[PDB]
């Protein structure tokens, strides 16, 4: 039984999050817990506050009709759970349902570690014989409750934009906002936990400048290969799978081209060495010494703006 | 109540996919969200506009009869979630629902990375006293919203073959519709992460043709086969299992190979060098230099071919 | 309001797969989507086709007694969903519904990868005044949809043994039938993936007994060691927990046990060697060159005929 | 409406259990799958046998006054399912539910793989104006169907300790029944699968003391050392964890222990080897060779009777 | 139908935990599984003793006015399960309800594995026409039953802070309940399981400072790094991810900090040595020896008491 009037109705929408959590890099998911705020005016339930005595009258769901609001992006029927429905004399009325979901938000991984995220929360109405138009109130939308984190993320805001989209959809018009979770990383706990044992032990394959021993430099640069491996095994957790050309996959993809590059400059020395030409391998080693720190150095600040500077 | 006629009743379907989402490679499924559009004529709920006074009617679920319609590989009882159901005057009945359900169609991997799928939906109706038969309406099945993603995938299209199956089952007639959502992988970040590291660790195995010395040799063709099985660890779950021939699995497998007729060389060429005839020996190994690296470039071509050329 | 008369109630039972899926090793139970078809004799609703003219006669579920059929090894609350219920005018009626349950059935592990396993799906029914007995109706029971699918298994067939098993539980006669779902492994892509590499790693290690090169030989014997244990860990998805006695476990405990000789034997080979009685080293190892293939060959052949011959 | 009288209203009680299942040992979790059987004496619905007709009188759960039984330690709302309720005529009423529930009982592994467990289910129920109190049947307790089975536990006995516990709780008596479920752990296949390796890593760890080649040592010692880490994590399934001291956890530390003097032994003959005195390094490993075999004999003997035998 | 007065509604509240249990590290959640008791006054259906005859009246819970009481941070809708609601004639009202939920408090790991941690329960209810207000029932708040564990860590104790917030949201005024489960961790089956065998394992690293040998001691250090990732990965298990500066984390990455500057010691020694000054080498190895375990002794001893000194 929808509201009948010559105009399209709008319906003002406002969420507040009570808690978000369960940021799941995988899924590329993440569960809310928050308060969704519907108001719109229907006349038919317009009423007298003198001949009825009260200024603002409530009644339940069933009895009246309330506006078929969805989560668009949302995994699953939601937790749906009505606290309050008021109607206000001149026929506005003010709807409140706390409701949890998990919400299907896109994350991208390119500047991994270093990254910010910008998670989404759709919400679609479709319109019956009325055209029906969604908009945001913002006192009701500043939805950050202040105890709200995502453990190891920086909470930065909590918006609407606040023009609809409105499109054809089956021969019917719909109305739906974006509301909009941006979020950035907590990354300096990677350093002394990812990044500097990595360049360690890197920097343990590059001993074998120094040594001239054939069998001491292949157990140094090919055992440091198991090291490197196994501890990309041990952080696997922490290194999230996509698609697309991640910054820090290219840095560990350049690692492992210089424990290669290593293993083919050990052989060369070695070569050298055994072809009776020591003038050439100590050259190229003592060469090295400086090469591979400094060429790394460089792929590094190049890799490192090329993600960031571009 | 099912309408009455001298005819099988058609149903009209369309599937609309507002988001789909989680392609388990293990489990073959992938969880969908979608519109559900279900139109057939009922005249005897037909109706006058100018008695009634309104061009359309609606009503709720329970009042009047809705065919059942089933999905067939659905893991679940799918979230179903009336939208809409309106009446035309003739008789036309329009119903539309929200759903979502998590979807089992078998994945094939043989050519994996660079595989494609063709992911199914089924649906199936079952007869009463009437023949039941279900049909596409294209205007409600072009499915795809334009947000629709699979992370990793690019999704080529959405469509249904509109033949309906039509078959006995358990002494009554059933009609089947198969909905086709086609994708192919998004193969080329696996390049940096995953082939080109192997081959690394691969050539640092070949090096070894170059020594001579035993201890050298083994400490080589043996390390980097421990850095091998290590890295394969690393990206296991980038390699999803299957009793079938892959494509992948057919050149790991003959990486194996190549490690163990490596170690059968490097062996021989210590025996030789033990037996004085190192004439041979050397001949062996200067020999492989060129040997290893061809086969490889070979198998992998004829490997390759076999795959995607047959 | 059950139906009465002179005899037990007889109720025919049927099942029909229309998938099967997630066979979860770890858990012993499979997922199940299926049709029940129960059918049985009331006449208390027996009725006139001429006075209500119609042949058959539809009722809702609350309408009339359904017997309290019940899976037995079924993890949980069963997702019943009614789909047909029709009364012949004789009184016989005919239900059918549709269902998807996860099974409990044990899965015997012992001759892994080549096993093959028999599903159950159990079928009590509790007696209440009338006693009350199930049976099986094949034309209802021919339970495989074609396109029924286990990854990685053939689906061999699907019966139910026709005899019911009836007895006392907690002073009530209680009818149990016993449906079975038979299938046999896709063991071939193993091959390739699993038994072959192992095989390989091992001959690595019988590479030792051609040297004499005791740093040699201990880099080789246990770096193989190393790379079994790395590849174990590689295929552990790949090899069940079992409390039994598996043949698979079987040929790998006796692969540890050949890394553990051959260690003992170069061990032996370098005492012997250190002890000026050269002839009995090289003596050992060119022995053992034969002997460890061959006592493999044969430990696989004994092994093999005691799980599968016997 | 409870029944009235003079006296605590008892309620008999049995558990049945039809299947048992997924004993997780980490959340120390097992699920359920069973009959529970209520009986109490109800005067009020008491009738006559000649003037009704019948021997017994069912009735639907709404229409009469149902206990509140509840189990304790159950981590969900239970499945609840009735199956029959029927009144004798002096009143007593017997009451039957089929149910499934993952129960909560802590499980003890001080002494695995041979421990045994003994799982409990508690049933509360809280006193309303009467005073209520639970208390065993036997005859509807001996609730172990014949085709139970937890893989890889013997199922000792199902049984009832036929005194409640009744206590004070927020002010009102409570009275609780603890059933135990008696299980014992089928270990032997963990002899060929994880004891028998781990030994043969170590022993080849000693083969090092019939050595006096230092890196030959270094490269024995420390390499099985890598071994052994990688074989505890190929079956760190089967390791659950614990704040307690564990016996394997014992073994296994001790294992540890001895690869770090071990390599202190080698390291000592290869100090003592290179200050000149070889008569003390040779005595110390020639002396080693019996020490750490016997070592860890009565180690292994005191640290097996200190968990057993005492 | 809220009660009516001059006054703000208070509503006593308390909690009773039966069990707890699931202490996710992960998702910082922990599940738990309660009494909920709220009473309150209702002057609306206060009744007389002596014209009913009884002196306490019980309702369904359809039939009065229950306060919204919602839980917080709560990660689903919580199981509800009423187990009483009683009146006594005043017009208090006494309800209790049978509760379980999966509980989302964030735990702080920076002291780890010798933390502590206070997970939290929050109770909201939100404002009608009357003000609403929450307020703790001690003597039904002593909510640990005796049984109550979290296995690792002993409960300390159960507690509520007694002083409710209130505020504005959303123009209607909210009290909350702060509820506090207090917890410490068992550490001690840590020491023989985490810390000492990375310690032993650190040991054998610096073994090689008596040793002059450069390939036996780059295979001493590296083995020993290898060695010490693949046991981090076997305690993978227990050491946590957080984004905070953790302590355990801070003496790892301290360990890997002391195999980089193992390796620059016997690089250097290998250097001196090479270039003919043997006096340096061996006084720099012989200063090592002491070096490296004191400076470790002191490091963890300032990173100690860093941690818990500060
Ligand atoms: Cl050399
Ligand atoms: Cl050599
Ligand atoms: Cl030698
Ligand atoms: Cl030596
Ligand atoms: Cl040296
Ligand atoms: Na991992
Ligand atoms: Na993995
Ligand atoms: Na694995
Ligand atoms: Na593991
Ligand atoms: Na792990």
């Amino acid at each position: 039984p929808p509201p009948i009037a010559d105009e399209p109705l709008t319906v003002n929408t406002g969420i507040y999050l009570i808690e978000c959590y369960s940021l799941d890099d995988k899924a590329e998911t993440f569960k809310v817990n928050a308060f969704l705020s519907l108001s719109w005016k229907d006349r038919r339930l317009a009423f007298d506050p003198v001949r009825s005595g009260v200024r603002v009258k409530t009644y339940e769901p069933e009895a009246i009709w309330i506006p078929e609001i969805r989560f668009v992006n949302v995994e699953n029927a939601r937790d749906a759970d009505v606290v309050d429905i008021s109607v206000s004399p001149d026929g506005t009325v003010q709807y409140l349902e706390r409701f949890s979901a998990r919400v299907l938000s896109p994350l991208d991984f390119r500047r991994y570690p270093f990254d910010s995220q910008t998670l989404h929360i759709y919400l679609i109405v479709r319109s019956v014989d009325t055209r029906n138009i969604v908009l945001a109130v913002d006192l009701e939308k500043v939805g950050k409750n202040d105890d709200v984190f995502l453990t190891g993320w920086d909470i930065e805001s909590f918006t609407a934009v606040v023009k609809p989209a409105n499109f054809a959809l089956e021969d019917r018009l719909e109305s739906k906002l974006d509301y909009q979770l941006r979020i950035s990383r907590q990354y300096f706990s990677y350093i002394p936990n990812i990044i500097l044992p990595m360049l360690f032990i890197l920097f343990i394959s590059w001993t074998a400048f120094w040594s001239t021993s054939y069998e001491a430099n292949v157990t140094l640069v090919v055992s440091t290969l198991i090291a490197h491996i196994a501890f990309n095994i041990l952080v696997e957790t922490n290194l999230p799978k996509t698609p697309a050309m991640t910054y820090t996959g290219a840095i560990i993809f350049m690692i492992y081209l210089f424990y290669f590059v290593a293993v083919i400059e050990v052989t060369v020395q070695h070569y050298l060495k055994v072809e009776s030409q020591p003038a050439r391998a100590a050259s190229i080693t003592r060469a090295s010494r400086i090469a591979f720190p400094v060429v790394f150095l460089l792929a590094n600040i190049i890799l490192a703006f090329l993600f960031f500077g571009f």
